[PDB]
Formats: structure tokens, sequence, C-alpha cells
């Protein structure tokens, strides 16, 4: 969490540090997925203090959704976006960009800050 804190871009247009990224794989192609293109994504997410709250390999199948359309947190529709195919990236993401101060419970408290590993596996219009 520490290091794409102090490491990390601003993918926010607020400029907020809402949505720190950190890319850990290149992807293939230089394209980017657009808003309604269906995403697959495989993911592990963590809490602050490192503790796990999720991940897709638990039953081993990606999670999908469309991007933009708000199906998920506001920290993904912004950081899928900037991904490409066969990408690995870490976003921290604040609160305001997650689950806010009604958090997720239990598995996610109030006003948490998140930590994401995500995979983009494939996208398609």
């Amino acid at each position: 969490t520490a290091t794409v804190a102090e490491q990390g871009e601003d993918i926010t247009s607020k400029k907020d540090r809402g949505v720190l990224k950190i890319v850990k794989r290149v992807g293939n192609g230089e394209e980017t997925p657009m808003i309604g293109d269906k995403v697959y994504v495989h993911y592990k997410g963590k809490l602050s203090n490192g503790k796990k709250f999720d991940s897709s390999h638990d039953r081993n199948e990606p999670f999908v959704f469309s991007l933009g359309k708000g199906q998920v947190i506001k920290a993904w529709d912004i950081g899928v976006a900037t991904m490409k195919k066969g990408e690995i990236c870490h976003l921290l993401c604040k609160p305001e960009y997650a689950y806010g101060s009604a958090g997720s419970l239990p598995k996610i408290p109030s006003n948490a800050t998140l930590f994401f590993e995500i995979e983009l596996l494939d996208f398609k219009g």
C-alpha cells in the first residue's frame, strides 16, 4: 500500500489522489477498453492492513462487467479504462472511489482504502 501511495499515478480527473495506479505487467497492443465494452478481469483485493476481502481466484472464474456503467466501484470504472489487454496493475482506492462511509460490512469497513491487483484478461464491444 505504501509504495503505490508514494509512487502511484493519480488517474482521477479531480487529482484528489483517489485512485493511484502502478503497472506491474505490460499488456499486448495499445488499445484500452471503451465505455460499454464487456471487460473480463481477474483480481485480488486487500484492505490497507493487507487483509484479503475478495478474489476472483476463489472460484477461479473471471469477473465480467460492462465498462463505465457503474456496475463496479468508481475506482474500477476509472482504472480498468486505462488498462491494455493482458495488463496487470495495482490500484489504491480511497473510500470516495469505492464503498465510502457505508463500507461493505463485515468484509469492508467504513472509510476503507482498498488495494487491488487487477489483470485485464480481455475486452469486447
